[PDB]
């Protein structure tokens, strides 16, 4: 009657579900983060593992008093010297609950035809569940906590927004006043304020505002922590005087300003949210590029000024001079377009070292005004950081992407904080 050992492993899994249901956060670990005993065990995170030897399902708890783990035997009995194997997986989710699938199996010393409890399914009462297993692992241990992480590293966020003429029109590109619609800038103000409000919910996060047009401008150069009142930023955002559309689209300068402001801050989690609503058509060059017939001035003739051998302005000193500007008001010159994108590429390559991710949002109803958002995002990707491009064609879509960006920020915080 082998039903005894099978029922034993089932009782053990019942104990596991009982303990997991009470957890606020879950993390599936592997051979790296759990090789049995307290080896490599991370502070303040209780576990549930297969026991370094391999036959007693172990449960390590956090004493928090003696600052140590309290080894305990899962359930209360002990099997009859059987070879165990445990494996956890994230099997999707029910309505708003997430499902886990414990899989306990075992064989017996120097024999075959193992025995097992096929695969269970347990729904957790939380949503903060992640997996820290990789490429060829299984997930053999479980990490959790009862009370939330009692405060962790801070986050820095730079909002590089477009403030060009292409932002005064509709989303759908029609006229400003000829239609009863709100300009891209107005809707950006609304959605950005909503983002700011729901962003402070992360806690320990500070955001600054950078605006780019023909050149870049610091709307709020000081990184104000939302924990001390979000109203400090919202005001500057809704301030009717500043932040109005004017000029060509120069993303390189905006990236430079945002990345430098992020490099300054001490938060070990830096992010840049860039919003553009037009094809890139401008860039800034170094004073050196102002040599012989290197600057072709078709400004009054064909409406543009280009540089044959552009030496992009990548100096930490932020300044603007019309004489060092390359642009194409009609955004029809492929040379100026490619150079405007390469400018942001070099800027990201130099000022984007400790940046976690760069979110590029193309906010435009015109199907072609944001045709290079993906290209610009990929170019910025050369800096060696995570880059995500997204297109928002309506107010609802813009709010959806802003909310999703906040969600991803919280997931990176929870993941980085608490393994």
């Amino acid at each position: 009657r082998e039903a005894s050992i099978q029922a034993e492993m089932r009782t053990s899994m019942q104990y596991v579900d009982r303990t997991v249901g009470k957890a606020t956060s879950i993390f599936i670990l592997d051979d790296s983060k759990f090789k049995g005993s307290k080896q490599g065990l991370t502070r303040e995170w209780s576990y549930i593992g297969l026991s370094a030897d391999g036959k007693k399902v172990m449960n390590y708890v956090w004493n928090k008093q003696k600052q140590d783990w309290d080894v305990s035997e899962l359930g209360t009995k002990s099997l009859y010297n059987m070879k165990l194997d445990l494996e956890f997986k994230t099997e999707g989710a029910y309505q708003d609950n997430r499902l886990i699938s414990y899989n306990l199996t075992g064989k017996y010393p120097d024999t075959n035809n193992k025995l097992g409890i096929d695969t269970a399914i347990s729904a957790l009462n939380t949503k903060q569940v992640f997996s820290k297993v990789a490429k060829g692992k299984k997930g053999i241990a479980i990490a959790y906590r009862t009370d939330p992480i009692q405060g962790q590293m801070n986050i820095a966020v730079s909002f590089v927004f477009d403030t060009s003429g292409s932002m005064d029109w509709d989303l759908q590109g029609r006229n400003v006043k000829k239609t009863g619609n709100e300009s891209r800038m107005d809707i950006l103000r609304k959605k950005s304020v909503i983002m700011i409000k729901d962003l402070a919910e992360i806690g320990n996060i500070s955001v600054n505002l950078v605006g780019f047009s023909t050149s870049a401008k610091y709307i709020q150069q000081n990184f104000s922590n939302l924990d001390n009142g979000t109203n400090t930023i919202i005001a500057t955002i809704t301030k009717r005087e500043n932040l109005n559309p004017d000029g060509v689209t120069n993303p390189g300068d905006g990236l430079r300003y945002g990345m430098i402001s992020l490099q300054s801050q001490p938060a070990q989690l830096k992010y840049i949210v860039l919003l553009t609503a037009g094809i890139p058509n401008a860039y800034l060059v170094d004073s050196r590029a102002l040599y012989a017939g290197n600057r072709v001035d078709l400004s009054q003739g064909a409406g543009r000024v280009t540089f044959n051998n552009p030496i992009y302005d990548l100096s930490p000193t932020l300044g603007y001079e019309y004489s060092r500007l390359g642009y194409d008001l009609y955004s029809r010159d492929s040379i100026t377009r490619e150079n405007s994108i390469a400018y942001a590429g070099e800027v990201s390559k130099k000022f984007g070292l400790g940046i976690k991710r760069v979110n590029v949002i193309g906010f435009s109803g015109v199907n072609h005004e944001i045709a290079y958002g993906q290209s610009l995002t990929d170019r910025i990707g050369e800096g060696g950081m995570e880059t995500k491009y997204v297109s928002a064609t309506n107010e609802e879509a813009l709010q959806k992407t802003f909310s999703d960006i906040k969600k991803q920020i919280q997931q990176d915080l929870w993941f980085v904080s608490g393994p």
